[PDB]
């Protein structure tokens, strides 16, 4: 099992969601997060005067799922959330050791 | 040394945190997030028609402990978390090679 | 690739971003968290009375660097973040697998 941790621009949560829902990939927990990549945030004008907001808001999403399928969930991603100007995403693949339901204690694969 | 993701009902929160508390394990960082499952959601009705709300508010709780403690937190959330009803949670153990307490650069066990 | 993690006080990520920045740590993701350690909160005095509040809220940092970076970002880290009282902050460290740029479909060390 791996994490698949993106982060991604918040307008494009729906169309991603709905993408990986469509796919088969449902499980997710999504989290409010700012950021900043490469370019260290975006250059903005105030009265004539360029100045630098170095913290941009994100949306991160968090899928957990069997290692077979994270190249799916990362082209599928990657596809929906791209729009060819910088700050469209990162995604990072994390480790999962254990998955546990709380509700059943039902673990591994079964309990994603 | 791992962590603990779980994510878990708001409402069980503070019952979860004083049993993990009572049984010595304190260091935890708490977030909001919303989320779905297996489900996809839950089914609303307004004015006669139903509908699918595919998000749903959590609260995640991260504790990194050693390794050998693993079972009892997680023996702990499911035990508080629980409720029955499908959303009680998902539980992510995810290794963690190195912990550093920043105030006296103490790592290791002893920087839990 | 690694995932360094700091929770530290929400008044030090200014002087902790620049620094690292300054030293070309820049990417970044920032989430706003509640949590505690050791010392399982802070105690404070309403009209005479002593009570405990057992959540404090942090910043959360993530930078996600290579592996030869690590002890320099939280060498960085840990001496911008210090304040000298508890609750400074703590450190993990969490292996990356695979690290993916949504814009390009880069990967490794490149798409950091
Ligand atoms: N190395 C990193 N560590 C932590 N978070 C990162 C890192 N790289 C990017 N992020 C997060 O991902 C978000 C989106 O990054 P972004 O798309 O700008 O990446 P980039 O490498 O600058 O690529 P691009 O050139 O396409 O902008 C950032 O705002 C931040 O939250
Ligand atoms: N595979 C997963 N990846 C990411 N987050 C997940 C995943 N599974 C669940 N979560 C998170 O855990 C929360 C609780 O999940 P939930 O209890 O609904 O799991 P479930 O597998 O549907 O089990 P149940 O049948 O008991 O509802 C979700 O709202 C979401 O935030
Ligand atoms: N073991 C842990 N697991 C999860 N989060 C932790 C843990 N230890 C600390 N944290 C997080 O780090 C924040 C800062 O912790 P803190 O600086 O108080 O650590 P500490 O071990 O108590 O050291 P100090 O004695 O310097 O206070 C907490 O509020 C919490 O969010
Ligand atoms: O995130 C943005 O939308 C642009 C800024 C960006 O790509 C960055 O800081 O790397
Ligand atoms: O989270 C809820 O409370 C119910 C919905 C649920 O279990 C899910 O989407 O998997
Ligand atoms: O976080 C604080 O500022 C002090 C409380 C603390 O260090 C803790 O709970 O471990
Ligand atoms: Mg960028
Ligand atoms: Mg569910
Ligand atoms: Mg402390």
């Amino acid at each position: 099992m791996k994490k698949v941790e993106a982060i991604i621009r918040p307008e494009k949560l729906e169309i991603v969601k709905k993408a990986l829902s469509d796919a088969g990939y449902v499980g997710m927990t999504v989290s409010e997060v700012k950021g900043r990549g490469v370019q260290g945030g975006i250059v903005e004008r105030y009265r004539g005067r360029e100045y630098i907001v170095d913290l941009i808001p994100k949306v991160k999403i968090e899928l957990v799922v069997k290692e077979e399928d994270v190249d799916n969930v990362i082209d599928i991603i990657c596809e929906n959330a791209r729009t060819g100007n910088p700050g469209d995403g990162k995604i990072f693949v994390i480790p999962v050791e254990r998955v546990v339901r709380v509700r059943t204690k039902e673990e591994g694969k079964e309990a994603l």
